[PDB]
């Protein structure tokens, strides 16, 4: 088949296996309870985008969508990888300054919204439609970044300096990166299909391993993870 994409899904499937077992091997060294919850669900955020780009590098998650005259490549696996990885980064975010039951419900909750309306866009076949799921997806997206923004910092600041600096970085990390989904969407394959496939998918993948492999180096370095 060797789609033009391929090269960027083995490649990300490569960066995130390499992470997953670098994250696993140092987690379970790590005797401190704290830091064995965080290294259990950062090794896990990896592990998961490793299978589905496995997946779809050997052809899986793939449906072409009808809408503006084309049959339209969709690699919907990666809404299966983001359903569950998303969540749990949020939730290293929110074990990290100490967030309360409610903000981690409702910023979870959130996410599932972003990540359900933004499948059922790339899955719509009138064109304006999958804008309008786009623009909820986008919507529920802010929520969450202003909630980590406002919400989390203000709370990292009963937290030690090298707490609240270790979230600040990974808060930023993740605020940059997120932001850049819902564009890269919007003038790629599932938009405006302005940006081809290959590039799409190198796009994805470096904002995919940044947000994971980033995200987990920065986080397991630090010594905030233990209590
Ligand atoms: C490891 C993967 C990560 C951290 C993925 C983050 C993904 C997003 C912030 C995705 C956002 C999207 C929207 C705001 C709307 C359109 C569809 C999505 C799912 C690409």
């Amino acid at each position: 088949t060797g789609r033009p994409e391929w090269i960027w899904l083995a490649l990300g499937t490569a960066l995130m296996g390499l992470g997953v077992l670098y994250f696993l091997v140092k987690g379970m060294g790590v005797s401190d309870p704290d830091a064995k919850k965080f290294y259990a669900i950062t090794t896990l955020v990896p592990a998961i985008a490793f299978t589905m780009y496995l997946s779809m590098l050997l052809g899986y998650g793939l449906t072409m969508v009808p809408f503006g005259g084309e049959q339209n490549p969709i690699y919907w696996a990666r809404y299966a990888d983001w359903l569950f990885t998303t969540p749990l980064l949020l939730l290293d975010l929110a074990l990290l300054v100490d967030a309360d039951q409610g903000t981690i419900l409702a910023l979870v909750g959130a996410d599932g919204i972003m990540i359900g309306t933004g499948l059922v866009g790339a899955l719509t076949k009138v064109y304006s439609y999958r804008f309008v799921w786009w623009a909820i997806s986008t919507a529920a997206m802010l929520y969450i970044l202003y909630v980590l923004f406002f919400g989390f910092t203000s709370k990292a600041e009963s937290m030690r300096p090298e707490v609240a600096s270790t979230f600040k970085v990974l808060r930023n990390v993740t605020v940059v990166l997120w932001s850049a989904y819902p564009v890269v969407w919007l003038i790629g394959s599932e938009g405006a299909g302005i940006v081809p496939l290959n590039i799409e998918t190198l796009l994805f993948m470096v904002l995919d391993v940044s947000a994971k492999v980033g995200f987990g180096l920065i986080l397991l370095r630090s010594r905030a993870i233990f209590g």
